[PDB]
């Protein structure tokens, strides 16, 4: 047809081949069509489509492309997309040109205005979005940035120079940011037995339970806000380049692991029954203050430690926990039942700030990664399943909704360092450390036929909690 013949030939340009069932497919539409799957060449063509802007596809593609295309490869493909060949002059214009006259160039001017200029501006819009929302690709790869800067720095014409200046302004702002707010005063920092600065005495029962929950919420809020969506795409936190591709996500997971295991260690290593009741009761009070602060991540870290194999079996310890605290713990656990039905209602109704439970996002993303194929086959050809990536991107979009909710709480540097440097395992691996905790659990409360032994006290300081009500 006429529309296809005016486009460049396949022997001079790869992004102009006709659409077909074996190179691009779409979801049901009733409006910009939604791409279900396509080859990388068709995804690049639609990423920089001449007929209309597509901000949803650009956003989803730049968040998830690392699962099917390398950053260097994507830059080469969008640069290749930008370099469009122009049609040859018509016979009449060829005669005008050889006589030294100005050609009419009717179709040539139309191709430049309706195809070349829109595609080139779309390529530049992709570059701008890439540097604005995913500058980490350029921080990790200095050669990728040198290539980008050379490309934008050699684009000609005043119409595109304004776009180039906007891209450069972002790149420079990002480089400057690598180098170098409250309405009310935050509440008073709470202290119990440990005095400010006496970091040697810092522990679960010597620090104030209110301040443990506040500082852990500040720590977890910062860790939550730092996770970038691409760190969660294609299960990259479970593959070889995990440390480079998912640094903030792995830091969130390791804090959750270390805090949960630290709570369990505090419990099972407290061999005296009465002292262990005080330890468990103090962790429940920490959960209460996490609930007050809408730190659902912290509430469910306490629930995980209490449900763990070594702690959950301590019938004699929970027997002495007051009914009110046991009820608080049971309702916190019921937040997780029925696929987190009650947690989702609580999260939707609460007033910010909050720290959402991060584990549910990992669970849902892994379900989507394992449950959907990487590619779709149509007529014996493989197409990248883009709808799978879009489903993951929508879960990461929910994460981003709660990443702009700072707390009006004062940081206590020593308490912050104490929780950032938790190392319950020491030199042990996780599996061997959990086997240790379970054997310690069997020692302090042996299985039913065997009687319950007495153990000596380990804490010199008083065990009475100062409560969860502030002081002033
Ligand atoms: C069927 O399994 C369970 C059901 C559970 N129901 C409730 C209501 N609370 C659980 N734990 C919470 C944190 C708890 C409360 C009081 C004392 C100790 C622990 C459960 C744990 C389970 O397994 C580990």
């Amino acid at each position: 047809g006429e529309e296809q013949m005016r486009l460049p030939s396949a022997d001079v340009y790869r992004f102009a081949e006709p659409d077909s069932e074996e190179n691009i497919i779409f979801e049901e539409n009733m409006g910009i069509p939604i791409i279900k799957a396509g080859t990388v060449i068709k995804l690049i063509e639609r990423l920089t489509y001449h007929m209309y802007a597509d901000p949803n596809f650009v956003r989803t593609f730049l968040t998830t492309y690392r699962s099917f295309c390398k950053p260097q490869e994507l830059l080469s493909l969008i640069i290749e997309r930008f370099e469009i060949p122009e049609p040859e002059p018509t016979e009449a214009d060829r005669i005008a040109i050889e006589n030294g006259d100005q050609p009419l160039s009717a179709e040539l001017k139309r191709f430049r205005k309706e195809y070349i200029q829109p595609v080139q501006l779309r390529v530049l819009n992709v570059c701008r979005h890439w540097v604005e929302h995913h500058f980490y690709d350029f921080e990790r790869d200095a050669y990728l940035l040198q290539r980008m800067e050379e490309f934008i720095g050699t684009v000609r014409g005043k119409a595109m120079k304004k776009w180039v200046e906007s891209i450069t302004k972002i790149i420079q702002r990002k480089k400057i940011a690598r180098d170098n707010t409250f309405q009310s005063s935050p509440p008073t920092v709470e202290w119990h037995i440990s005095r400010p600065g006496h970091i040697e005495t810092f522990d679960l029962l010597t620090l104030h339970p209110i301040e443990i929950a506040r500082q852990l919420t500040l720590l977890e809020s910062d860790l939550y806000r730092a996770v970038q969506p691409s760190e969660l795409v294609g299960s990259v936190w479970t593959k070889e380049d995990k440390e480079i591709n998912s640094p903030n996500l792995l830091k969130m997971i390791r804090h959750t692991t270390n805090l949960t295991l630290w709570f369990e260690k505090c419990i099972v290593e407290t061999e005296n029954l009465e002292e262990r009741v005080a330890v468990v009761s103090r962790i429940i009070e920490i959960l209460q203050v996490f609930q007050e602060l809408n730190n659902f991540n912290g509430v469910l870290e306490v629930v995980s430690a209490m449900n763990s194999s070594p702690v959950y079996r301590l019938d004699h310890t929970f027997e002495q926990i007051p009914s009110r605290q046991k009820k608080i713990l049971e309702e916190a656990h019921e937040l997780s039942e029925d696929h987190y039905k009650k947690y989702l209602a609580k999260l939707r109704s609460i007033n910010p700030p909050c720290v959402p439970f991060f584990g549910i996002y990992l669970t849902n993303i892994l379900k989507t990664e394992e449950g959907n194929p990487e590619v779709l086959k149509r007529h014996g050809k493989e197409l990248i399943n883009f709808s799978k990536r879009r489903k993951v991107a929508e879960i990461t979009g929910e994460i981003q909704q709660y990443q702009n909710q700072p707390y009006c709480l004062r940081v206590e540097s020593d308490i912050k360092r104490f929780f950032e440097n938790l190392n319950p395992m020491g030199n042990s691996m996780e599996k061997e450390f959990t086997d240790y905790l379970f054997n310690k659990s069997l020692e302090i409360e042996p299985r039913n036929p065997k009687p319950l032994p007495r153990f000596p006290k380990k804490y010199s300081y008083p065990l009475k909690s100062p409560g969860v009500r502030p002081s002033n």
